[PDB]
């Protein structure tokens, strides 16, 4: 089975063929900005030709949520001109094998799963720590997708009824005490001024008040991790994103997780398979599916 | 298909034969208590031979935790002697006909999936505020119980990092802020003492100590289904409970849901199917696990 594999960003539109998980004939664009709803349907097109005949199905990773073949968001307006763009419709128009689309967290969980031991590991969650938060839950060997492509959300479940406002107006979300973008609402606040970077840094020289800050994060994911290990009976999390890779970081979430009683615990370890993970991801998920 | 449904309480055991979700043959005995583990080999013993010829499975509601057959919990002292009970083998040496199990609170959620509308209602989640607070999952039409019959404990899902201790350890849990328990110890600490009831009887009457109290609780169970509507994509919570179902409670749980941007909104509605529940939901389990393989 060769997969056209598409990975949809903010920024870059990477295309390439996967076959036996393998990539080759990369390509790279930039995701459309002037025009971009007339745009896109001109880039899909012009893809499918550029691989016409070389794929069995197409497997598209986008970022935003996937709804029934349309690309959209918890706020739609993040999406500029693709919001609501009609993605499945558009491949559809050239060609007839079969499409699959996930989006990006969900399709680099899939990265990070194919090669776990499945019969020990059929509960899984990826977590990306960056700007934003971000997830992609797996339940007894299956990504949840359906109905709307909402699961894996959970940068948006509750951390502090006392907490900050999250973007879209929920009181105190994990994205709003953990995300790197809630780092830097404190960060640059300093006089002077640092980044997460720069927090960071700090912390790993026992500056108190950076350290503050980077615990403040870090407690916000373990208390996240136990609630899924207590609500979903997950095994594993894998964990990703500039945030939540940073030297120093997942360690300091286990040292939370761990201080819990030992029911909330589960194996926790740091993304290994980012490279080209959302196109991997997505073949190998939209591959699973068809069985 | 004739079900042998067992529904094992903290003090009784109900049993009957469920055909097409009617009940027949109703029995209903004590739980074991004096050496409950000898005895309760007894009592499952003298149960199949009661019902023997007269069903094509069995299903088991228990309270607890199931664990590949076995009861547990999350603190085995609430089970007493029957901590680590081999539930489905001590069944299955005296039939071989297939058996399920699962525990009550995913039996009660069964009970109000099953009259669903399955083409448009795929991820359900049923809550029960009570003493304490139990949940049962339902994704794609599924129930989750794997691997080890943990999912569906949302009571220990965070509400505050800075509220009380949960009974097991856990600092801010749902329960400890939300069940009747959580109620109780605020309110027996009124002057004079008022339990649950009487603190629910005052918030109708506008008390806004009383008030505040139930707010408290009905927020948290408010901030849980947001949480599983973002997370999970749940499409309809059922709530249900002498909490939950207290009248006044359930509208507000959705006042606060409301109040939320609109993506964390989802249906929420009372349970209706509490009336036999146990057997019920898990007749209608098992079968449907059979169904399907
Ligand atoms: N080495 C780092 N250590 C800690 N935080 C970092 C580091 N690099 C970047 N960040 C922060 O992590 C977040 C995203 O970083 P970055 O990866 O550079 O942006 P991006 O990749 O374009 N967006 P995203 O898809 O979320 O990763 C920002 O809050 C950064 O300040
Ligand atoms: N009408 C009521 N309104 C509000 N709270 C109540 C009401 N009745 C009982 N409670 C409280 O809810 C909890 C359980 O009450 P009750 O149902 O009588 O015991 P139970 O049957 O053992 N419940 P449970 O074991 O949790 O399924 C306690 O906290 C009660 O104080
Ligand atoms: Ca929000
Ligand atoms: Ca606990």
């Amino acid at each position: 089975m060769r997969c056209l594999a598409l990975d949809i960003g903010g920024t870059k539109i990477a295309s390439a063929i996967v076959t036996d998980g393998k990539i080759e004939q990369r390509q790279q664009i930039a995701t459309p900005q002037a025009d971009a709803a007339n745009a896109m349907h001109d880039t899909l097109a012009n893809i499918l030709a550029l691989y016409a005949g070389q794929f069995d199905y197409v497997a598209v990773a986008s970022t935003g949520i996937i709804n029934h073949g349309v690309l959209t968001a918890l706020n739609p307006k993040n999406l500029g001109g693709l919001a609501e763009f009609p993605l499945k419709e558009s491949i559809a128009r050239h060609t007839d094998k079969p499409i699959g689309l996930l989006n990006d967290v969900q399709a680099a969980a899939c990265a990070e799963y194919k090669d776990e031991d499945k019969n020990a590991v059929q509960n899984f969650v990826f977590i990306t720590v960056s700007t934003g938060v971000g997830g992609g839950i797996i339940l007894e060997r299956r990504l949840l997708t359906e109905p709307n492509g909402v699961a894996g959300h959970i940068g948006h479940t509750l951390a502090d009824p006392n907490g900050p406002v999250c973007g879209c107006g929920r009181v105190g979300c994990v994205e709003a005490v953990a995300a790197g973008r809630a780092i830097e609402a404190v960060s640059s606040q300093w006089n002077p001024p640092c980044t997460p970077k720069q927090a960071f840094e700090l912390f790993r020289k026992n500056d108190e008040k950076a350290t503050a800050l980077i615990q403040r994060s870090a407690s916000a994911i373990a208390n996240l991790i136990a609630d899924l290990v207590i609500g979903l009976d997950v095994q594993k999390v894998v964990v990703g994103g500039s945030v939540g890779l940073a030297e120093g970081y997942l360690p300091l979430v286990k040292q939370y997780l761990n201080t819990m009683p030992h029911f909330y615990h589960c194996t926790v370890e740091q993304a290994r398979h980012g490279q080209d993970a959302g196109l991997l991801g997505a073949a190998w998920w939209v591959a699973d599916c068809l069985k």
